[PDB]
């Protein structure tokens, strides 16, 4: 009815800071999370630019091992298993289910789009208890390229039988919203902890912005009556 | 005469840790450098994937402001000017000039290729006293795309009048070497402190790998007669 809302999963719906204890233990410093995460995103975009594809979790593991090496911190097979456990089981932010309920009440169709590879059941969203809010769960698999590559958004729009104008990408990552907006979608930014929007000339700013998912849901619903 | 070696400049030749005091002052923690830098690279590649371009130093200032906001750290115009000054005046590692001397004396042609926009003279390489080793100094600015986009390497080979088989990309980041190797060039990785190589199944390994510039030069020179 009101449009289609496409949500980034990792960091946006599900809380990345749940990984902090792994970094605290391995590195003696939970802040190394903020080093490792942009390196993972960087390498995913690098493979994409160079015409290579490996599943996101494989890149996550390799980047963890590299960051460990960069800090000279010891890493075991058990640590890599733990990384997998945590990365695939990040809990939902507690503002999410409430916000999605109201967006659903307002007639918005809700979809997920993730860099993560299609997962066997139960998925991260199923574990977090929020999967059934969404009519589709899409990933970069069919594109074999990572965000913000144009093929990801175009294939998503194609799969959903939707025009770019009907779509809004929702994320706490400005790189994800820019990717979608470059393809003529709208963008909605949600400002999670340690995530503020990048501001740079010539770079489209989000259409909607909220300090949390509740606030974002508010202005998305409000935009219907304006 | 023995091949052309193309060097990444930032981090590889010139020492990024010279920026630590600015991070120590603004964030109360010099280690925030290791968060800001991959964010900068991430965003450079995100712009490239979405068909946008701003000079590297401008992206650097925007990411500094974003990372500062993510830490609730105050930023002033002085801080931003100091970032530009330091980013354009990093000193050469002590192992660089001896290695370039050995490489040049062994017959290699030497070139640089950087994400950084061209400046008036003196360039950072000129300031650091090592520009004279190189026969050409190239940047991504004319491509309006950042590494590792194929346009950057391809245009570089074109400008030099060289075939991929004649070229070797030398960097302390696997993303740069991957970029060049995808275009048929050779790759040489030189470790720096806190820069070790990513290893990922499928992804081609560098042709040469050194723990420092001297060891990398050992391998490059050894390859001439093996």
């Amino acid at each position: 009815r009101s449009g289609i809302l496409v949500f980034d999963v990792n960091e946006t719906l599900l809380d990345l800071t749940s990984l902090s204890p792994l970094f605290e233990r391995v590195f003696g410093d939970a802040k190394v999370l903020r080093e490792w995460f942009p390196e993972l995103i960087l390498y995913s975009q690098t493979l994409t630019l160079t015409g290579l594809y490996r599943p996101f979790g494989e890149i996550a593991a390799a980047v963890f091992e590299m960051v460990a090496a960069n800090h000279q911190a010891k890493v075991t097979p058990d640590d890599i298993a733990e990384l997998k456990t945590r990365l695939t089981s990040m809990p939902a932010y507690p503002d999410v289910a409430p916000a999605l309920t109201r967006l659903q009440d307002a007639g918005f169709r809700l979809v997920t789009l993730t860099n993560s590879a299609p997962s066997p059941a139960p998925s991260p969203l199923e574990k977090a208890g929020i999967a059934s809010f969404f009519e589709a769960h899409l990933t970069v698999h069919s594109s074999q390229r990572f965000k913000p590559h144009p093929s990801v958004y175009d294939s998503t729009a194609e799969t959903l039988g939707a025009k770019p104008e009907e779509l809004c990408m929702i994320a706490c990552n400005i790189w994800d919203t820019i990717g979608a907006q470059a393809r003529g979608w709208r963008g909605g930014f949600v400002a999670r902890p340690h995530n503020t929007p990048l501001t740079l000339a010539e770079v489209p700013q989000p259409d909607f912005i909220g300090r949390d998912m509740g606030e974002l849901a508010d202005q998305l619903i409000a935009s219907l009556t304006a």
